[PDB]
């Protein structure tokens, strides 16, 4: 009974709750949910990522996916076109969507290393993100980030990170990301912290992109941090960083529920769609 | 800006630091995770739970995993011989426990409307949530209920939820359940308001299991809420509430990220991996 705003509570309780329940409409095992996007205008790009594109429609293992950024840097010439090319925009940002959301670790880590590579590219190549201008993997960058924090809290984090105020940092940082609705407090905190430690370096890299994106709300600190960290990023850092965390901790922690919310935590990597390049 | 536990704050700005991250291992496509539990000693059963077993191997869609509830009452003292089997424990709910962690919620109703039936069925024949006696799916219950939950805070409850005070009610309850273990909390919120709208009533009949695991530290009007949401709970209710509340607000809100929210967060129900029945 420490209620801000409700009206009524119950007076008895009766209680009673048949009505409301549509025991008519018989089984359901398919919910009726809006129609996804399904239009493509089907364009046909040139000359060769014919191959990349069917890729970034499959769920293949993550060994399907390879470029090195020599191609990246090279190919960018209408890869920037395909990302902003104005036919099937929310349709391929629906089913990036609909991925990032469920689930795995491993998936979405691979998704911060495509992101975190097209746009250390994006800006190598010239060019900031406008207000706003139109791009498929910096669009969903910020569900990338979002999902990403939020299924990363199901680890025995109070086992893995056995330090003092690291934890309580990460766990902080972590909430305020989760609850959604706080994020330019998350990436802003995240900058007058020192960052010797993995973890908080594993967040700061998710935060880059769409720390980039607010970058007008945020601190002072901030902007040089993330900047900083898109200019001497290297590609399979975020996976690199994501794995001997758990490597070194499970090397040693032979638990029980820390094992089981670790394995959970971290899904198969086989589940990609829509993920075009998986960099090196 | 306010700080309250940390041992050094950064006034100097070092960088960057690159020595943290390994980068010398090169590659990384599988997270290195812990083993999981070794299932193929199988148990020699029998008519024909097998069939039933079975089913928890697989990725089947809803309707090929349909059961009667009259089927699971005739079946019971065999069903209860498997789902309490010495063996093959912590392989099952490893199985279960990943996958609705993974899992949207179409996948998590499907869990959530078979282990309220399950518990209704062994509560229908003197047994009771024995702390612990080992009943797989009742294990499960709590990750169900969060998962779901976690994943339930997805849709724009904002667009979906006219009235502000059922609203604040759904926000609130998906937050302590969602974000910590504060779950205690979450159950005396719903015991304490009338349920007759379609939003706390789902909620509700989620938390029913874990709630009546709970039921020592839980308040009066939250032990008699789901003492009776338990006995009056009849197969379907679960999707049937989801649905109807999806299908009913759908057909007036053409938003285009409302329902580009709800189209993630719900998923395919082809992911079920293992659920052993869907009840009718
Ligand atoms: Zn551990
Ligand atoms: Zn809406």
């Amino acid at each position: 009974l420490r209620l801000p705003a409700s009206m009524i509570i119950d007076g008895e309780s009766p209680r009673f709750d048949d009505s409301i329940i549509p025991r008519h409409h018989g089984a359901c095992f398919n919910v009726f949910i809006p129609a996804p996007p399904s239009h493509v205008p089907e364009v046909f790009t040139d000359r060769d990522i014919t191959a990349l594109i069917r890729a970034g429609g499959k769920d293949d293992e993550l060994i399907n996916k390879k470029i090195s950024a020599k191609k990246i840097d090279h190919l960018h010439r209408q890869m920037l076109s395909f990302v902003t090319s104005r036919h099937n925009q929310a349709y391929w940002v629906s089913c990036r969507r609909e991925t990032a959301a469920a689930g795995g670790l491993q998936t979405l880590g691979a998704f911060v290393e495509e992101q975190m590579t097209w746009a250390q590219t994006v800006v190598r190549h010239g060019g900031w993100f406008d207000e706003k201008d139109i791009d498929i993997i910096l669009d969903t960058a910020i569900f990338v980030c979002n999902a990403f924090v939020t299924r990363f809290r199901l680890l025995h984090l109070s086992c893995v990170f056995d330090k003092q105020s690291e934890l309580a940092l990460i766990k902080q940082v972590a909430y305020l990301v989760a609850m959604g609705n706080r994020l330019v407090e998350a990436c802003n905190l995240l900058g007058e912290v020192k960052l010797n430690f993995r973890g908080g370096l594993l967040l700061a890299f998710v935060l880059t992109i769409p720390g980039m994106q607010s970058r007008r709300s945020i601190s002072a600190r901030g902007q040089e941090l993330f900047r900083t960290l898109l200019e001497y990023y290297r590609p399979g850092d975020v996976m690199g960083l994501l794995n001997v965390i758990v490597m070194e901790h499970h090397s040693l922690c032979r638990n029980s529920e820390c094992a089981a919310a670790t394995r959970a935590a971290m899904g198969s990597a086989k589940f990609n769609k829509g993920l075009f390049f998986y960099p090196l």
